[PDB]
């Protein structure tokens, strides 16, 4: 992990969150992801929002197959909120997240620390049954929420690729999880 290389990285990720500002609905393809995905850095380094250690260090117990399942689905949810605070047909209740959403209570409460990214997304408000931004606020932080969801759509795309056998460094993240997903 050379200079260069952690140069090359701060850039693509800069920009991939730009790309999301422009269009939230937009898919983001293998190749586009792997200059994020390929690079020789750090865990702590990729995700500098998501705590990624500590996603891995609560919920991977039992099968890889399994919780990596769980663990990704829940991504998904996760990067679909952020999604929808960037995009121009916002919905209109967009200030707050219920925890008991059929949803949210299958996906993201199965995983620890689900919360917390919400909160990193500006929902750090308590309100009744789930989590609120504060009631001065008037638009999320875009720039914030680019910056989250790209990590919470990197920490997926990475976590699923390892299920597929495909992953650019699989060795790296094999050895993390001290376990070879079959």
């Amino acid at each position: 992990p050379g200079e260069e290389e952690e140069r090359a990285f701060l850039v693509a990720r800069e920009e991939l969150a730009s790309a999301l500002r422009r269009d939230s609905g937009q898919a983001f393809s293998l190749e586009q992801l792997r200059p994020l995905l390929a690079s020789s850095l750090p865990l702590a380094a990729r995700y500098l929002q998501l705590d990624a250690a500590r996603l891995v260090r609560c919920n991977a117990h039992g099968e890889p197959r399994n919780y990596l399942n769980t663990l990704s689905t829940a991504l998904n949810i996760l990067e679909k909120y952020g999604r929808n605070l960037l995009s121009p047909q916002r919905p209109r209740y967009w200030r707050g997240v219920k925890f008991n959403n059929p949803v949210f209570r299958s996906t993201v409460d199965a995983v620890q620390g689900g919360r917390d990214v919400l909160r990193l997304y500006g929902y750090t408000e308590e309100q009744p049954d789930g989590l609120s931004f504060p009631e001065g606020q008037e638009e999320p932080d875009e720039h914030q929420v680019a910056t989250v969801t790209l990590e919470v759509l990197l920490l997926r795309t990475e976590l699923s690729l390892l299920l597929q056998n495909t992953h650019p460094r699989q060795q790296a993240l094999e050895q993390l999880l001290e376990d070879k997903v079959e």
